[PDB]
């Protein structure tokens, strides 16, 4: 329905990864907390850090609980496993004994500027550190409330940079927990299955550039799985399929040449002060397995999704946000920008919608369509 105490609840952008605020211990303390679909645990600096303002105090909670067990990440981090009472201020109006890694030492984690101090891990338990018996934050919401299993996020991209000053004032975005904003989103919310429920794995059937069929055998699309990932930036995809994508991506766009170091997402592309030419580069769409027997239905993003504003001058600058991966597609920021997700974990499914705050221009919108007729679609899930 509608929870406009959780609307607008994150800050952030794809590239440092959205954050909303919660509180630790009695009396409660406040952090910000990266909102992250790609891993399942709780972690918060508990130990100065240059990049750090404020970190977790254990000593100051005096519902703190020490666990008497270390945990260890290999960016990389080392923690203190232990317990205390944790809220959301603009979320459900519940305070959960939650688990909570207390990271004493780390390595290019904490990153200098992104105002987050800890990481909420919202997969299963499955990739939860040091076992699947650290239960996630999420589990422990949904076993000690009436909190119903489903939670929802609308990233936010700004469409253009924001500065130091800009980026703490600005809304990136809502995370509802225990539901759907209809205010978030337009059109209709289509439901991909969870595959398996590790990471928010799902299939990718068909691909197209354009319209053009990328033409892969569906495996390649899915090699070695395909997730949804809120704390990844890019659409990463399998070497293979990046390959194919990047060919016809420059082939699209071919009346304007750009070079290597762009397409490699290591260099910035400017042009004049509103001048980006959005109409030669394509549109993308990730056919993704519907809820029903051979039936599938497909999500487009544009190119104000993936290409991301970088400041360089009063040149609109941008990086190739869609780069190559080795542990299979992750359906990042630049994806999750185009579209309200809908992490239905009750019904092992994930919801998309065309999201309210999506970057368009006033020639094309970013789309959530179906269905389709598709065939054989469990043969597009990779085994072993
Ligand atoms: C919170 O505890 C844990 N955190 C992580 N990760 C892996 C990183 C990563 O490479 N990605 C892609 C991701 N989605 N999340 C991590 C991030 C680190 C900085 C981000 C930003 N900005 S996101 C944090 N993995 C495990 C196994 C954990 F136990």
């Amino acid at each position: 329905g509608s929870f406009v105490e959780m609307v607008d609840n994150l800050r952030g952008k794809s590239g440092q990864g959205y954050y909303v605020e919660m509180t630790v211990g009695s009396p409660p303390q406040t952090l910000n907390i990266l909102v992250d679909t790609g891993s399942s645990n709780f972690a918060v600096g508990a130990a100065p850090h240059p990049f750090l303002h404020r970190y977790y105090q254990r000593q100051l909670s005096s519902t703190y609980r020490d666990l008497r067990k270390g945990v260890y990440v290999p960016g990389k981090w080392e923690g203190e496993l232990g317990t205390d009472l944790v809220s959301i201020p603009h979320g459900p109006n519940v305070t959960v004994r939650a688990n909570i890694a207390a990271i004493t030492e780390s390595d290019k984690f904490f990153i200098n500027g992104s105002n987050w101090e800890g990481i909420l891990g919202l997969a299963y338990a499955e990739i939860a550190r040091p076992d699947d018996s650290l239960e996630p934050f999420f589990d422990s919401l949904v076993k000690q409330t009436h909190v119903p299993n489903l939670f929802s996020l609308q990233l936010c991209g700004a469409g253009f940079p924001l500065n130091q000053s800009e980026v703490l004032a600005s809304v990136g975005g809502s995370m509802i927990i225990g539901g759907i904003d209809h205010s978030l989103y337009t059109g209709s919310l289509w439901y991909t299955p969870i595959r398996r429920e590790w990471y928010y794995e799902v299939i990718i059937v068909r691909v197209e550039i354009n319209g053009q069929d990328l033409k892969m055998d569906c495996k390649e699309y899915n090699y070695d799985k395909s997730i949804v990932d809120s704390g990844t930036t890019n659409l990463r995809l399998p070497k293979k399929v990046f390959e194919a994508a990047v060919k016809s991506i420059k082939a699209a766009s071919s009346t304007e040449k750009f070079p290597d170091g762009f397409w490699l997402g290591e260099q910035l592309v400017c042009w004049q002060a509103g001048t980006t030419p959005w109409n030669i580069f394509p549109v993308i769409s990730l056919y993704l397995m519907g809820e029903v027997t051979n039936q599938s239905f497909r999500i487009t993003i544009l190119p104000q999704q993936y290409l991301r504003p970088v400041e360089d001058s009063q040149d609109d600058c941008y990086k190739f946000a869609i780069s190559q991966s080795s542990t299979g597609t992750v359906m990042g920021a630049v994806i999750m920008e185009g579209f309200y997700v809908v992490f239905d974990r009750a019904r092992k499914r994930i919801g998309f919608a065309v999201s309210a705050c999506h970057v368009h221009d006033e020639f094309r919108t970013a789309a959530v369509e179906g269905p389709f007729v598709t065939l054989d679609m469990e043969d597009c899930g990779y085994n072993i």
